[PDB]
């Protein structure tokens, strides 16, 4: 028993870093196979962070300008090549230890763990959930442009994030296609994230794991209905709730007895009266960064290789 | 910027868990080198699980009872031997994985990275601080024991934990020389976890990250002494402060301008008053699991190699 924010073991992810610098901008990249992949900003400088034009800057640009280490050994660029916003460098050797791999994007309300780097060495692994705004709330310093978020299905890693910049506090990225989450680019703008909502779905699956846990102070015997939730919901600024998450929640619901529509009335109830002073799983706030099944997972124990 | 609870990556330590079966028990080992270490616990079966007699039971063994599998290679037992409470199990192959490590032992306040295992396959690595009364505060299912806590120096693995038992919610185990954390044994008898109090110079070292992050709504004009502060302390069941705490927490008070004294102050405030609704680096409660090192690795960007 017990419940942690746990994020995946980082080992397949930690022998793709490498380090890209050009000029004097130096930050990470991801090497799999003969391609590294890196935020395409790279080649800004100071006069091109706030209005560049990358056609422009990466034609001025011979593949002996780009210097990518891993670790001691230098990889030599033969190739170069623009995808939205993230730069494809062609190299001479193809990385050994290239895990069977996938790029998608993910969803707002889905988790994923990111593995911070600097200088292309790995410093630290996290959980965090894409919020509906489509930032992270991450934790990076100058220098960890091109740390990559990921998911790990069985022996497959699907990488879905790459981090290129921070936003008054908060963090924002593009997919390994180069697409940026949300509404943002990557130069100096006005810029900034919309409002935030809480992820009721995932409130409610870490419900389920408090019960699992032995932490029964806030359930009740009302029941209540989607819609009337949904009226609670809104006023709170939490994303209103489908059938499609009462369906995702099921599992849960049956290892526990408690029917969704059950908790959905404790969670009501919470949201009307708060805590009064009580925790739940060690915290006093609603905690909305694990899915349901992140909740599965941990309190029932899928293992990869 | 931003503030996460951070593990140490983990692939240097996933390439050395291996699958330990004794009997119809499987758990996880450690392989370091041409040696396998698990918990002895391992030779257990039902009637020996409340008063065993470990020296016996493992005089009854050979060493082909123990099945040793490094994911689909199986290891040869060449000699078994016991340690305190691991057996250290002699296998004819050396792990060539190996990283530069060291075992060593923690003290109460400090944090490490576990690398959460099943059948030796790696699920999940999250951070946790030992205890003041020498449990973790872990998430552990049937199956994890063997699982290992680990610290990252530059490019050495400090092993300090292996895990062996869960105890009413919480978790005990032993450092790698089998001795166990704590007034604890590895058999069935009426332990219990002693009363757990909050490790100050940790929430200190938390508020100057808060600091450090722009949360400042907690500080105030006033200062205190160490014997004025660790009176109030006391009543909360807060450890009492040190001039060594003090002198730790230096770095932060040089890279922030606010005196350690000072900032007791505020802790003061807090512990009187409470939060009032307001939250503290996106926390309602005051959190102790970051050591002052933990929050300069963070705040200030180490990476390790
Ligand atoms: C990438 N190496 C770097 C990481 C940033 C730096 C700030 C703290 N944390 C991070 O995630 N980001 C970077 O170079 C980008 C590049 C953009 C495309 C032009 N810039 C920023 O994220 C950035 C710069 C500044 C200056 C002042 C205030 C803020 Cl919020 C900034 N964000
Ligand atoms: C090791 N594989 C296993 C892991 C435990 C199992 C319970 C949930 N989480 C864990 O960390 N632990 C194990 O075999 C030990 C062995 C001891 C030395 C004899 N036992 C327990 O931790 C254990 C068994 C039970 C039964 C009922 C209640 C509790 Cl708290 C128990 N703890
Ligand atoms: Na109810
Ligand atoms: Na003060």
């Amino acid at each position: 028993s017990g419940f942690r924010k746990m994020a995946f073991p980082s080992g397949k992810v930690e022998g793709c870093m490498v380090q890209v610098t050009c000029g004097t901008t130096t930050l990470n990249g991801l090497w799999l196979d003969d391609v590294v992949y890196c935020p395409r900003h790279v080649i800004c400088t100071s006069e091109y962070m706030l209005n560049p034009n990358y056609e422009d800057l990466l034609i001025r640009k011979s593949n002996h300008n780009f210097l990518v280490q891993a670790g001691n050994v230098q990889l030599r660029v033969i190739g170069h090549s623009m995808q939205n916003c993230v730069l494809k460098l062609k190299v001479d050797t193809a990385n050994p230890k290239t895990p069977k791999y996938k790029f998608v994007r993910i969803q707002p309300g889905q988790t994923f763990s990111v593995l911070a780097c600097y200088n292309g060495s790995p410093s630290g692994v996290y959980q965090c959930a894409m919020r509906p705004n489509f930032t992270i709330k991450g934790s990076f310093l100058n220098g960890s442009c091109g740390s990559v978020g990921f998911n790990i299905d069985y022996d497959c890693v699907s990488f879905c994030y790459m981090h290129h910049m921070e936003l008054t506090g908060v963090h924002a990225g593009t997919d390994l296609e180069g697409n940026f989450y949300g509404p943002f680019v990557d130069r100096q703008t006005a810029q900034a994230a919309g409002t935030d909502t809480t992820i009721t779905v995932n409130v409610l699956a870490w419900l389920y794991a408090a019960v699992i846990n032995g932490d029964r102070w806030f359930l009740n015997r009302f029941t209540t209905t989607l819609n009337d939730f949904n009226l609670v919901a809104m006023k709170y600024n939490y994303e209103p709730l489908t059938q499609d998450h009462v369906d995702i929640l099921g599992p849960l619901s049956a290892q526990t007895g408690i029917a969704v529509l059950d908790m959905c009335a404790s969670l009501k109830e919470l949201l009307q009266n708060g805590m009064n002073g009580r925790t739940i799983l060690g915290s006093a706030l609603l905690e909305d960064e694990f899915t349901p099944f992140d909740v599965v997972r941990q309190c029932s124990g899928v293992t990869f290789q």
